[PDB]
């Protein structure tokens, strides 16, 4: 059938044959027929339901925080431009004058009569309503917006954004969570409005209206050209707009100073005057000021890329001029720290998080390395030692059994290297199944060669208890010949060398080898002499660039500690040398186990000819010319300096420790909550912070193959081989993605911990401009909805996909959001290097919006001041929003009475009037002046409507409704027709719950153009404070308003258009908002790294 | 606790069925009967001995 | 209301619960076992005061 063109005028219920004029009437009556205990959950499911809103503070996604390599790899949208004009307030016409009942020729004049669109609205009520981006034709709008309906509508769905869905129904707003809902709208006002002002095109005004002024050329959209420029209005008749637009100064339009640089090239920054509020323009200019803060000039970003690549990459920049080159990619060193902790807060602090993170290096580490493992060399070094085959036990064959993995299993060496950048999260542990057991002796031959493989692979693994496990695995293995004293009791010498993972059970002989007697244990003192002398020195090196900064927390910035005494990278042909600390470590173990093999204990048991075989194997193993001693000292610290800034996470390091008892890093700790707000400032740091329990069981048999048998191509130039391998992973700007992440991680963190502490009472040191507003629910789960919604907005406005700000509610109390980090040493070093947020920009922007919200609350459909309910039966002008008289009966005045907490009428017998309990718990009579608090009237509303509200209609009492700030809904009527406000105002009383109130129905007459006869009418509701701050013009198309107020267009809104004393560049911004300002548009080109530099 | 909790409205909505019950009033009526049944029974075993 | 999911999200991240890890963890997995009569041992312990 044919599709319908118009909605049905009558809606059917089909249950009962009931006609409905409105679908909203059918929406309630179908809901009415659904309604014991069963129908209440059915009615509430249709009551508090809506999913059409963007923000979901009530949907608490449990453990959504999960770090991903692709989550940071998507950068946030920062460069969103605004080709249109940057105002947030459209001049909305509520009541056109065509809706006026009496119409005579010539009283009202329309521009539509002359085939022309008006610059200013033309009706009988013109409000200034907050509708963001109504004129913004910029590319790819910010997602979230706020679009308030005019005051004739309900205008409460913009104020149910948090703490309001399940608690109050649709027709109400929650006044005890009002400061939350208003401020979260202002965040939605700000982040919807973080655009870049872009100059479109500028033609000369060829026509006679301004005669040559460089007009904004809205080419394809003339319906916005007339609205951009009120100065180019045609003023045919004496419209009341034409009364105002006659005062428009002629040269306040178009561009003034095009700051161009290069002839032919697009200009840098024009300076034009057009229609814009003073508030959006402040949000735009602080966004460029944000966007310059991560900009660096191209002479300095080539120093960053070369220092990030350690100056072995061929990146050249042209030396010339480049006009418009915003390349915004540079978070400071402070902001990278704030993301790095936020990286560690999102993750699970077990081994489920570092184990993705190590192989992120180790995949790229094996991709670029020149070190080619080839285990044939150490095989050919051992199988070419001579052994008589007549023996029962072969020391050649019984150690290649303990040497070969079946697969490759050689990337575990490269995971062992890649864990050095991540020793804060994970500590690689010697694999417990590779320790020799506490059953076999030193005469048992494969048990000894395990202890060689542990001692060689000792300094590779980053566990702080590695050398005590190396020392004990031999001290276990010769407990019968050489006994010593082992620490506290319960840990004996035959404890199987894996349970010595605590610093308290290091033996005293290992700390001081003088405590081991050479006359008792000569072979075991010399192994304590071995480890304390030859264990490598924990050196350090730099990475990244000092200009960019780094996400180091405990290491000083742009540095990395390293468990080996490194040397800089050579650029000539390299050869395996024995000057390394590796070769110092390797040769002295073999020099120690040639002593153990040729000791007295092995002499009595092991045959002398097969003892020469073991000596011959290790001396062959010592003389294997392998490149890994040169590699770990020279070539490997270069690529751990390079890959530390191209992997998705910067290295989180904790300083290494060579055998110091008091400097063993027992725990590495990061908290989500500072110990000052909760009373935990003096307790142990393990109770205040969360700890990273991660470990990797590195197999030592695969390390010794990798360590003692590793070679490289003969003609290797290590600058060339690193310069060729690192080139595909610096050509893109994707390296700078985490800098764009870290600022948005900052700007969301500062603004969320503000928005929580704004809604608390005196939380962190944040300024509180909205503290006049009502906020009662300050609990954890209330503030959990606030931070989750701010998180829901920064993930929407910058439309990213990572996990920022999640996991700050892991413990469940985001009222205390402070990021700290620490590590405890066994001596009791309690470092606590905690990181505050940086000097953010959007937190300065929201703070300015909140300050200028308070001066113009009425502009956002929120009235301030109390509420008056007196019977005012008048005939003339009636202005509830602007009470021209003095506000009667202020609180505490002459015999004005304040109701106590219950709102309790006591009944009196035998014709006596019912008394009302006041604040002093005294029943006082109804007739008189009363003040009701808002919360008393929320629970006494049936007692109000039945006992003291009919006393208001009789005019014998007057009730003040004391409440701070409130959403108002205006109602209009033809004043020629009679009206009584009580059917309009009892509908307000009929929906006041104990949970929330509806917006307040003020009745206002439409201002008439004729001096017409007016009906006597009775009004009840009006306000005390002047709340008429959103009325733009009382009546526009008419020549003159007659009956209503003569509220013409205020020139205070427009200094930039009508004031001769207006200087370019001024605003009264904490006060009222100027709607026509001078500004700056931009023409930034957005180069890639190919547009900056050239990389071969 | 509840994500929208006011301790004044919740305790009023919770204690409201509790005061409609006459357990405050049955407690006093069973106590005055027990005492009258105590004294009549304390002396009924004391007069027989 | 008594909902352990704030604890349970905070405690399942830092736990491991693998076959080489059950022997320390298994006492507090019994804590996380959600089979309970809406935590009657708590409110019975208040009511005994
Ligand atoms: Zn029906």
């Amino acid at each position: 059938k044919v599709t319908p063109i118009v909605n049905p005028s009558s809606y059917v219920c089909n249950v009962c044959n009931a006609r409905f004029s409105t679908m909203s009437a059918l929406s309630e009556h179908l809901r009415s027929d659904h309604r014991p205990m069963i129908n209440n959950a059915i009615r509430s499911f249709l009551t508090a339901w809506d999913d059409i809103r963007i923000l979901s503070p009530d949907v608490s996604s449990k453990s959504l925080s999960a770090y991903l390599d692709s989550a940071v790899a998507n950068g946030p949208e920062l460069i969103i431009e605004d080709t249109g004009l940057c105002t947030s307030f459209m001049l909305l016409d509520n009541i056109p004058s065509a809706h006026l009942t009496k119409e005579l020729i010539g009283f009202t004049w329309f521009m539509q009569m002359y085939q022309m669109t008006p610059p200013l609205p033309e009706g009988a009520v013109n409000r200034i309503v907050c509708m963001t981006n109504w004129a913004s034709l910029g590319d790819e709008g910010r997602g979230l917006e706020v679009r308030l309906p005019p005051p004739t509508d309900s205008s409460v769905h913009a104020y149910k954004t948090v703490l309001s869905r399940g608690y109050i129904d649709n027709a109400q707003f929650n006044p005890l969570a009002l400061r939350s809902n208003v401020l979260l709208m202002l965040l939605q006002f700000t982040l919807s409005n973080l655009k870049i002002n872009k100059s479109s095109t500028f033609t000369s005004d060829v026509t006679t209206i301004t005669s040559g002024r460089m007009i904004r050329a809205f080419e394809g959209r003339p319906e916005l050209l007339a609205l951009a420029y009120p100065g180019r209005a045609v003023l045919p008749t004496q419209t009341k707009n034409a009364q105002f637009l006659s005062t428009a100064i002629a040269d306040r339009i178009g561009r003034l100073d095009r700051a161009n640089l290069i002839g032919g090239e697009v200009s840098a920054m024009v300076e034009c005057m057009e229609l814009c509020d003073a508030l959006t323009l402040h949000i735009r200019e602080t966004y460029i000021m944000l966007l310059r803060s991560m900009h660096q000039d191209p002479t300095q970003i080539v120093q960053i890329v070369n220092e990030c690549a350690n100056n072995l990459l061929n990146s050249t920049i042209p030396i010339s001029l480049r006009p418009t080159i915003l390349c915004p990619w540079f978070a400071s060193s402070e902001d990278l720290r704030l993301q790095q902790v936020m990286h560690l807060v999102n993750i699970s602090s077990n081994t489920a998080a570092a184990l993705p993170l190590v192989e992120a290096l180790s995949t790229l580490l094996r991709s670029v390395t020149p070190l080619v493992l080839d285990p044939t060399v150490l095989t050919n070094a051992i199988t070419t030692i001579s052994e008589s085959t007549t023996q029962t036990i072969s020391p050649i064959s019984e150690i290649l059994r303990l040497l070969q993995p079946m697969g490759n299993d050689y990337a575990a060496f490269w995971k062992c290297i890649a864990s050095w950048a991540y020793n804060g999260l994970v500590t690689t542990v010697l694999s417990e199944d590779a320790f020799p057991d506490s059953s076999q002796s030193i005469t048992h031959l494969p048990s000894m060669w395990k202890c060689l493989f542990l001692t060689l692979a000792g300094p590779m693994t980053s566990d702080p208890h590695s050398p005590v496990k190396v020392f004990m695995a031999l001290a276990n293995l010769l407990a019968q010949p050489e006994p010593i004293a082992i620490g506290v009791p319960g840990m004996h010498q035959t404890t199987p060398a894996s349970q010595f993972s605590h610093p308290g059970v290091w033996p005293p002989g290992f700390l001081n080898p003088q405590l081991i007697n050479p006359q008792q244990a000569p072979l075991l003192r010399a192994f304590a002499e071995h480890i304390r002398a030859n264990w490598p020195q924990p050196s350090e090196f730099g990475y990244g660039s000092t200009l960019q900064g780094s996400a180091n927390l405990f290491i000083p910035s742009n540095r990395m500690v390293y468990p080996w005494p490194n040397q800089p990278l050579p650029r000539l042909t390299v050869a395996p040398t024995y000057d390394s600390a590796m070769s110092n470590w390797i040769s002295t173990t073999i020099a120690f186990f040639i002593r153990v093999v040729n000791s007295v204990n092995m002499t009595a048991t092991v045959n002398d000819l097969t003892r020469r075989t073991m000596t011959g194997v290790m001396t062959a193993m010592r003389q294997v010319k392998t490149m890994t001693p040169f590699y770990i000292q020279h070539m490997c610290p270069t690529e751990l300096s390079v890959l530390a800034s191209v992997t998705v996470t910067p290295p989180f390091q904790v300083p290494f420790t060579r055998l110091v008892q008091n400097d063993v890093i027992t725990n590495v700790l990061v908290a989500r909550v500072d110990p000052a707000q909760r009373g935990d400032a003096a307790v142990d740091i393990r109770a205040t912070h969360a700890t990273f329990a991660a470990a990797l069981p590195v197999d030592p048999a695969a390390i010794v193959v990798a360590m003692l048998c590793g070679q490289t191509e003969t003609n290797l130039i290590p600058s060339h081989h690193y310069g060729k391998a690192f080139a595909p992973l610096f050509a893109s700007n994707a390296m700078f993605t985490r800098n764009q992440r870290a600022v948005i991680t900052r700007e969301a963190f500062v603004c969320a911990r503000s928005a929580v502490a704004q809604c608390q009472d005196a939380g962190f040191l944040v300024p509180r401009p909205l503290d006049a507003l009502r906020q009662f629910d300050v609990t954890s789960a209330a503030a959990a909805e606030i931070m989750h919604a701010v998180n829901d907005a920064f993930k929407t406005a910058f439309d990213l996909d990572g996990a920022l700000l999640d996991g700050l509610a892991l413990y469940g109390d985001p009222r205390i959001a402070d990021l700290s980090a620490a590590y405890l040493q066994y001596g009791g070093n309690v470092v606590r290097e905690h990181v505050p947020p940086g000097p953010s920009h959007i937190h300065r922007a929201l703070q300015q919006v909140e300050s200028t919200f308070m001066a113009e609350m009425n502009l956002f459909n929120v009235a301030r001041g109390n509420l008056y309910l007196v019977q005012t039966a008048t005939n003339g002008n009636w202005s509830p929003m602007a009470p021209v008289a003095a506000p009667p009966f202020v609180r505490g005045g002459p015999n004005v009475r304040v109701v106590g907490r219950f709102g309790t009428i006591v009944p009196r017998p035998n014709g006596l009037e019912p008394q009302l309990i006041d604040d002093g718990n005294v029943p006082r009579d109804i007739a008189g002046d009363w003040v009701y608090p808002s919360d008393v009237l929320q629970v006494s509303v049936a007692v109000f409507r039945d006992y003291v509200w009919p006393m208001v209609k009789a005019g014998r009492t007057r009730v003040l409704v004391e409440l701070g700030h409130y959403v108002y809904t205006l109602h209009y009527y033809d004043p020629q027709i009679s009206l009584d406000e009580a059917p309009i105002l009892e509908e307000w009383l009929s929906k006041i719950n104990p949970a929330g109130i509806p917006p307040v129905p003020f009745c206002i007459p439409i201002p008439q153009v004729y001096p017409c006869i007016t009906a006597r009418r009775v009004h009840y509701a009006f306000t005390s404070e002047n709340n008429n701050d959103s009325l733009f013009s009382t009546n526009a198309a008419s020549i003159d308003t007659a009956f209503g107020e003569n509220a013409a267009v205020s020139p205070l809104r427009w200094p930039g258009l009508v004031d001769p004393n207006y200087r370019v560049g001024t605003n009264d911004l904490p006060n009222r908002i100027t709607l026509y300002n001078s500004l700056y548009r931009y023409n930034f080109t957005y180069p890639t790294l190919d547009g900056i530099m050239y990389v071969r």
